[PDB]
């Protein structure tokens, strides 16, 4: 039987992982100053803690503890949290509360169309024609000028019907590394709730384009405006716990009786598809956001990482600067996040990593973590001698 | 658009949880409990699993992340664990999965995608997750009897008549040991028997595993799986660790797929893989990276098998008492099963009036199929349980 069996398309950025002088500058992980993902401080303070105070590991929260769920919608939503009207599900990573999240919206809605970036994080799509979810997609990237092409994205999203799912990135926009000003979120919300299409934010890197609070603004701005909003937030990278599997899904509905429903629909679902979720990754983000001395050391951490970033963009953005005399790639100062689509084409891009050794992602998307003073200016004498 | 939900029902757990709070009553008893619980009435953490957080927090360096189908040392180390020098690697393929639970529902993901028109088989009873998974799958689901309400044992010719009708193709769930809820089990001969149907019919034989060394041990309570195993060409495997190694929360379990040769081996693979990462990409690798730390450590394995062992030698001991009190207290053998029965659950055969007369006369309480947690019972509460199964004429 089994043989009957089909091969399936391999995930993409995870086959540089598998093939990776060389420079690596695929896969989405905060990389330090010398190639590693560091234990953030805080995290194995966390992990002492808890390997002192749990006496037992007896099944617990089929939805979540308690604890994460207030901490992660204080976190995502700030003083915007109505519990009242929230439903918390605790799931296996942000990945799992993608795919909570469209068999919630299918549940909801058989004839669910979901709209997608052009581009977007590839696992996207992939889940979505695995479920046999009909998917559109909204103009996002501006080629050219490199940034967002919102005239484009606005004319697309406005022909949405309602009962269509819009996803969103919160911020850090993968892979391009583009995003969205407040203004143009507000102009966003304007649409959504014209059309009465249901926004799903995917919010993976909440912490590394502007600031905790600042990198939440937009889901807060539709979260106030939009009466029925689902979220799935990731904790992998900003905690820095990308094997624990941990995230969440916020289901924010117009009152507490549709909210009752959302949270006995969530957690069935948990439990038709693995039973509980997994505890120790949702202990550990738990221990960290309800001890004041640990959120103090993390969210220091996740500054100096961000900052640290920042810097690195200029730099790359300087060095090319005044290693070709144009501003052609001014764009990497201004994007925001860890990625960013370097515009390169297919064959300049698979030469570098033959010959040069650097290893990005098909459509040139690079992990600007990856990179450093040394490496900096090989890439860019890299690209140049790569061509275009 | 969320308010077009149908409302779901909760676990059950809770209002039982809820009800057995409510009681006023001094000396109530919770026999409904679905977790182990020594003693004290606790559900300890194993010496060597705390052992294993504590070098493991001295050596992890870096959590970026690993395998998509969990780590070498895992999938390795449990395949020998289950299937002992019979683990044919060439053509095993490995998932870690999100406890058994999760192990459970990509083997159905996976049968299902090589066979569209696949059914299951399952036990007269079985776990009820089984069937709500199934139920939710859209997937036909047929029953095969299986425990004799009369004699509390297997109703073995029953299952022979019942499996007889399955197709070339279809899927027959079998509880590797320990069955749940019931307790009542096959022998070896039993299953050298369903072995030859299985044949016969050509059924992909789906085997939950997820109480080894509950039983009679490590070792004996795969007996049955590693006879399916050497015998059948393909075999479906959902292990679990919750139980055995004490770690329930962390979410540790495995599917092993047994193929009939190399090139499905990477078919099978590769499906499953794909199947992680659609629903959550990596697997949580807390716990497993426990359990994979403890069986390549002979220092901790020797402390984990010793812990298991005493934990099921006591749990024998309360079954022979029990027996014993209810010889005395009826004049005969006529509930010796609860003896003969192996795991931590027995279904004491009980109708739902009468598992209302315990609660409401005797103050215990208990799943309403009459199935009683063993771990539950002690020097205490033996005499007062077998004099109410007495009194209220079971
Ligand atoms: C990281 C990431 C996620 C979630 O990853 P998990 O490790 O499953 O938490 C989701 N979406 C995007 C765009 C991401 O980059
Ligand atoms: C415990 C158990 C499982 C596995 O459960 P997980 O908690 O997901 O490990 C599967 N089947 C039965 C019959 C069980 O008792
Ligand atoms: O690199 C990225 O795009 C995100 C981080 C890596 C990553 C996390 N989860 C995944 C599922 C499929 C493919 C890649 C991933």
């Amino acid at each position: 039987m089994l043989g009957n069996l089909k091969p399936q398309a391999p995930d993409k950025i995870l086959a540089l992982m598998g093939e990776f002088g060389k420079i690596d500058l695929g896969v989405g992980v905060y990389k330090d100053a010398t190639g590693h993902t560091p234990i953030m401080r805080a995290v194995h303070a966390a992990e002492q803690r808890m390997l002192e105070t749990e006496t037992t590991k007896t099944y617990a929260g089929l939805s979540g503890e308690p604890e994460f769920q207030k901490a992660m919608g204080e976190l995502i939503l700030g003083d915007g949290l109505k519990s009242e009207t929230t439903a918390t599900l605790a799931t296996v990573g942000g990945t799992g509360a993608l795919r909570q999240a469209l068999e919630l919206a299918r549940m909801a809605n058989p004839d669910l169309r979901v709209f997608v970036s052009d581009p977007t994080w590839p696992n996207h799509v992939s889940i979505m024609n695995f479920m046999g979810l009909p998917v559109q997609t909204y103009r996002y990237f501006d080629a050219e000028t490199r940034g967002v092409d919102f005239e484009g994205m606005k004319a697309d999203l406005a022909a949405a019907k309602k009962g269509d799912m819009v996803l969103l990135h919160g911020c850090c926009h993968n892979p391009t590394g583009a995003n969205l000003t407040l203004d143009q979120w507000a102009e966003i919300a304007s649409i959504l709730e014209k059309t009465g299409a249901l926004p799903l934010i995917d919010l993976a890197y909440q912490g590394f384009g502007d600031g905790l609070e600042e990198d939440a603004a937009g889901t807060r701005l539709i979260a106030s405006r939009i009466p029925e909003v689902l979220i799935a937030a990731s904790c992998s990278k900003n905690f820095g716990i990308y094997r624990e599997r941990t995230g969440c899904l916020l289901a924010l509905c117009a009152d507490a009786a549709t909210r009752e429903l959302a949270q006995g629909a969530m957690a069935f679902l948990n439990r038709q598809t693995y039973s509980f979720p997994p505890f120790h990754g949702a202990k550990i983000v738990s221990t960290v956001l309800t001890t004041p001395e640990l959120r103090a050391d993390w969210m220091a951490e996740l500054e100096a990482v961000r900052s640290g970033m920042l810097r690195l963009r200029e730099q790359l953005a300087g060095e090319l600067r005044d290693l070709s005399g144009s501003d052609r790639f001014g764009f990497v100062a201004e994007h925001r996040g860890m990625f960013s689509r370097l515009g390169a084409t297919p064959e300049q891009v698979k030469r570098i990593k033959e010959e040069f050794g650097i290893y990005m992602v098909g459509d040139s998307r690079i992990n600007i973590a990856g990179l450093n003073d040394n490496t900096i200016p090989i890439l860019a004498r890299a690209i140049i001698e790569v061509g275009v």
